């Protein structure tokens, strides 16, 4: 599946940022941040039509390998087969979402870590760049 | 300690380009390119003044754990305090190593890795941002 980063050190108010090709025929793609794979403080997930869902971005918590309660957006600035960025960064309440044309939401920060070690990729994109603060 | 990728499926001719701060006072810095942490198609590893060295770009390969014969480059393109961009490819034959200054140097494939799938960084560089193409 796609890259995976460890021991990324990410503190309070550092800005995560994410830039990647979507695939022309998307149906789905991921960003984990958290500890470790089993404990997420956010999966970021738009999902063209996957899951059940047509397009609407999904989020929600890892914690010890049990999801927590999704929260679903009403936005959804992105297209299949296109280049696409996203910031995010924490606080000890809160995650904050950076999308395309300036559209942002918070997601709660549910497992409270003190910094964020572990990101990861998966579904349909390209990962071009990742910038760290 | 610096980050650990994997999962990057970095294939012959793809481009990897890594920025960084080297620390005011480094000493060295490092970048390892391969396949897991005992197989490394690159050690790449600037000292400033490390390891017996003096201004000495020293690389190696490891293979099952073991290294093997170092390579000392005469140029040396780094300043403590300066960010830093450092770009590899590579084919069956060489890595290619492109430095600031616009300086490059090979370095045989002593592994014949199909594709990169493991990058960490250590040493006295933070790392800014990591670009594939
Ligand atoms: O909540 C987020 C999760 O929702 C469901 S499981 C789920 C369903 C209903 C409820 Cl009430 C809950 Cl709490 C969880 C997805 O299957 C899961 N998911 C996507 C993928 C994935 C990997 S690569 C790709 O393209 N999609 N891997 N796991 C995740 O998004
Ligand atoms: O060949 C490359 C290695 O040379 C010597 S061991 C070595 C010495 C003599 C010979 Cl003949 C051989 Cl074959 C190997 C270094 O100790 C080692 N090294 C650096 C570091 C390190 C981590 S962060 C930082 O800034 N430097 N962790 N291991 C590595 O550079």
């Amino acid at each position: 599946c796609g890259l995976v980063a460890s021991n990324l050190n990410l503190k309070p108010g550092e800005c995560l940022r994410v830039r990647g090709e979507v695939a022309p025929d998307a149906k789905s793609f991921v960003l984990n941040l958290g500890k470790d794979s089993n404990n997420l403080c956010l999966h970021f997930n738009p999902r063209f039509n996957a899951h059940g869902d047509a397009n609407t971005i999904v989020c929600n918590s890892k914690d010890g390998g049990a999801w927590g309660t999704e929260q679903r957006e009403a936005v959804f600035p992105f297209q299949p087969g296109s280049v696409a960025e996203v910031c995010i960064t924490f606080d000890q309440a809160n995650l904050t979402v950076k999308l395309p044309d300036g559209y942002e939401f918070k997601f709660p920060n549910r497992l409270n870590l003190e910094a964020i070690n572990y990101m990861a990729a998966d579904g349909d994109f390209k990962i071009k760049c990742v910038a760290f603060d």
